[PDB]
């Protein structure tokens, strides 16, 4: 950590093409100030 031409991406539903991701953000879920681990659903994972 000292990496910027690695890009966000998903893989496509065939498994042979990589779909970019525009842009990503930090989402917590160990901190307590919220409660996004319970609302969530599993298969939401």
């Amino acid at each position: 950590a000292d990496l910027q031409d690695f890009l966000p991406g998903r893989v496509t539903a065939d498994g042979k093409h990589i779909q970019k991701f525009s842009e990503t953000a930090r989402v917590p879920f160990y901190d307590k100030t919220q409660k996004h681990f319970d609302i969530l659903d599993e298969q939401e994972i």
